[PDB]
């Protein structure tokens, strides 16, 4: 907590999409225009969570399209990773957040370390929409 | 585990900055690299890097060192390249079996992370120590 | 082995943050310092820093303490400087033999093949220097 520093979430997502582009040659991955949101947290952990989300979308959902977004509000930030993959069935969302890599346990762990939550929804893109809701500073 | 998210790329950047202060006249830097997060032991990873720089300078007589990290689905390949004397091809194993020219600390850390440490010939002229570490996804 | 990689810098930071909570009317911080990883005993090294701070405050009446780490090829020099009343010159070796009482600090220095000594601090009180050899 004394370990938490300023984190430009939008910048983090931008760099995340860029590095993911180089790792996954199939992949159309981008940050959707978002206002600049700064929170206090653990930049490695938050980047890990995004990396891990993108990695599941591709390795396990077979996504060829991923969209990152950040929406600011008085409560904090809502980070979403949307993909056009096979998705995650409503019935399977729980094991998935308990499983380490389909396994998103790293995401739930980092969400919790930040006082926040990670949840799965369905994406307009066709696959999963993973949502990290982190309290603001 | 006591393993936590580690931004390998930032670790290298700090290592090079700190090394440049200990070793006057050493030209040491992180080469342009994507941000790579793994789960690992930041004190042990930093120490492995520190040890590799120290061996390059103290025993290889290096005046130029470049750190790098290359990311893949498999994880990360960290390299410490130097312009020193190098390690002859027939001598690499003995060097890894020795503590500090001795790189056993490096091998120990690589093994703790489920990866490998090895020596190659550097484009700079001296040794290239490569740590290959599995990713978290 | 008991001795494991220790980020000394991070250790000093945690020590300062916790001390700032424990002692009323204390300004205690880590001064900008490189990351120094040594191999050592984390519980014992933290105890040593904790003990140095406790001595400065409780016995020295310090209201300001600065922790710092300087690295070199030989290892790390950890310093705990204070604005308290200091340690009298005639006491500065013997204090490391007693449990005002710094035996815990000397014990950890020795376990690490290092040294602990006391000098005057630019802040007015004591400067406790702990020099630990590096792992390379």
């Amino acid at each position: 907590s004394d370990d938490h520093v300023p984190v430009d979430i939008t910048d983090l997502l931008d760099r995340a999409a860029h590095d993911a582009a180089r790792i996954y040659p199939d992949l159309d991955v981008s940050l959707v225009p978002s206002p600049t949101c700064i929170i206090v947290g653990l930049p490695a952990g938050l980047r890990l969570a995004v990396d891990n989300a993108i990695a599941n979308a591709v390795k396990h959902g077979g996504a060829t399209l991923v969209q990152l977004s950040a929406v600011s509000s008085r409560a904090g930030v809502e980070i979403a990773i949307d993909d056009n993959g096979s998705g995650v069935p409503e019935g399977e969302r729980q094991v998935v957040f308990e499983r380490f890599s389909l396994g998103l346990a790293l995401v739930a762990q980092q969400a919790q370390l930040h006082g926040g939550t990670a949840s799965l929804e369905n994406s307009p893109l066709g696959g999963a929409r993973l949502v990290l809701r982190l309290p603001g500073p």
